[PDB]
């Protein structure tokens, strides 16, 4: 149908916008602490601590299969990255501090994206 194609043109454009948002968020992690999943070879107890791991590369695979239906879903995955890190690592670590910074710098980009998704559809 023609409705199905229009729905898909919108999913496609949401995906173009989220790819831009992803790049902006990742630029706020110059250290690359959140680029890849936590290694189970290197932290074999990790899944005892964190039930839903997340990282930028996993978000990117989902993004490119157009698996984000809306911005809420995307934001949930971004928050897992931050929130997982702040639980696993103690306050006085480079990892915890890197998450705090990504959250704060993330908040601006996400504030504007919610306006662009509301505005443009
Ligand atoms: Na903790």
């Amino acid at each position: 149908s023609m409705e199905q194609v229009a729905m898909e043109l919108r999913l496609t454009e949401l995906t173009r916008l989220l790819r831009s948002v992803l790049d902006q968020l990742q630029d706020k992690d110059p250290a690359r602490i959140f680029a890849q999943p936590v290694s189970l070879k290197e932290v074999p107890d990790y899944l005892d601590h964190i039930k839903h791991p997340m990282d930028f590369a996993t978000m990117r695979k989902r993004l490119e299969a157009q698996g984000y239906k809306n911005l809420h879903e995307f934001e949930e995955d971004f928050d897992l990255i931050i929130d997982n890190c702040m639980k696993y690592n103690a306050r006085d670590t480079v990892f915890y501090r890197a998450a705090v910074r990504l959250r704060d710098q993330g908040g601006v980009v996400l504030r504007q994206a919610r306006r662009e998704v509301d505005s443009i559809g």
